[PDB]
């Protein structure tokens, strides 16, 4: 398998008229970055209506997921299971991102466009799916394994959903929410991978990155600590080779120098009075 390329664009998917539509659908920005980190009861019970949707939708494209299907093909599957659901597909006309997931093989870092792209024997593919309904975003991707992947490539997607899941439970309120990201590398660098340090974590609530940022490599510096009603994602980007990276001309897809393959999964969590839920679940 070598360095993809792009493929072509289907024309924009159509969302039915009464879904309500995220405030920066179809302009250059999004109005966030300063909304508070810590929800109110009512936005964190529609938040879990927002995330076991977005989580509906990554199972049923994720078992799309074979040799011989397109990447288009998935993001039609993503975007059908949201608007039946009810759901805007918040990336879908977010700061002009065209589709409504992104689709992340092989060494696409993160940020893949869905397009004719036919995913072959082997390879490893992201699927970053967000909800918008009832006012609030839920949040969520994982790496699919398509058909006789290496192992050197299983081992990797395995150890990143691991270093997720170890971040994830480290989650409590009164705990510095440097942890997190310490978790990760040291689990990461015990097998000698790289933790991408550029993209990271959000608070997500009201808006879909709202201000807050969750590193996922060692960075102790960072004060915050973390505080009942906090939802935030986890949402570790791990390489197998070298941290340097590339943009294609499209402005979106991200893909690793060395063309060697990257792995991520992400959750949207809420910190609890004593713990952590995962709100991204069926
Ligand atoms: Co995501
Ligand atoms: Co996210
Ligand atoms: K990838």
């Amino acid at each position: 398998r070598t360095a993809l390329s792009p493929g072509v664009l289907s024309p924009t998917r159509p969302v039915p008229n009464w879904i309500a539509r995220p405030e920066y659908v179809g302009k250059p920005a999004a109005q966030e970055g300063s909304e508070p980190w810590v929800q109110t009861p009512e936005v964190i019970e529609k938040m879990r209506v927002a995330g076991r949707i977005a989580a509906g939708a990554l199972a049923e494209a994720g078992k799309a997921v074979a040799p011989g299907v397109t990447t288009d093909e998935l993001d039609r599957i993503a975007h059908e299971y949201l608007v039946d659901n009810g759901a805007y597909p918040s990336t879908l006309g977010y700061k002009g991102f065209p589709k409504s997931c992104s689709t992340s093989l092989n060494e696409v870092i993160c940020h893949g466009i869905p397009d004719s792209t036919v995913i072959t024997d082997g390879d490893i593919v992201n699927i970053d799916v967000t909800a918008y309904i009832g006012g609030v975003h839920g949040d969520t991707n994982a790496t699919f394994p398509a058909g006789d992947v290496a192992d050197e490539h299983r081992l990797l997607v395995d150890r990143t959903r691991e270093a997720t899941m170890r971040a994830i439970n480290t989650v409590k309120p009164g705990r510095a929410l440097s942890v997190i990201g310490r978790v990760i590398e040291s689990y990461a660098n015990r097998f000698g991978y790289n933790v991408v340090r550029d993209f990271t974590g959000h608070g997500i609530g009201t808006t879909f990155h709202n201000g807050l940022v969750v590193l996922h490599y060692d960075q102790p510096a960072v004060e915050t600590i973390m505080q009942p009603g906090m939802t935030f994602t986890i949402e570790p980007m791990i390489n197998l080779g070298a941290l340097d990276y590339e943009i294609w001309d499209d402005g979106w897809t991200v893909v690793t120098k060395d063309r060697k393959w990257t792995a991520q999964f992400e959750h949207t969590l809420l910190v609890t009075d004593t713990g952590v839920e995962i709100l991204t679940c069926l």
